DNA sequence: AAACATTCGTTCACGTGAGTTCCAGTACAAGTCTGGTC
């Protein structure tokens, strides 16, 4: 019901589970996603499922997000 | 001298133009789903 992982943490999660696809390994991919599963939670791993396939259905636009931001 | 007609300022109802609020139609842009091959 609770994780333990931080921003940072998952960005050097996702840049290993993507440079090791690059160099064709899938155990390091394996370990880095099985990381991801036993230090998060369901909601956690929903969004993240959500960001690996590069869907996210917030219903704002990106133009919003942008204008909020500057 | 008395009765009737006309005129006048008033009154009401009804119709038309301009201002304001609300909603439907239109336009455009982004998001989402799909197709095909290498």
């Amino acid at each position: 019901q609770k994780g333990s992982l931080t921003i940072q943490q998952v960005n050097d999660l996702l840049d290993s589970i993507a440079s090791n696809n690059s160099a064709k390994r899938k155990d390091l991919i394996k370990k880095s996603l099985l990381q991801l599963i036993t230090q998060s939670s369901a909601l956690e791993q929903k969004w993240l499922i959500r960001m690996i396939i590069k869907d996210l259905k917030l219903g704002v636009s990106q133009q919003t997000i942008f204008s909020v931001f500057h």
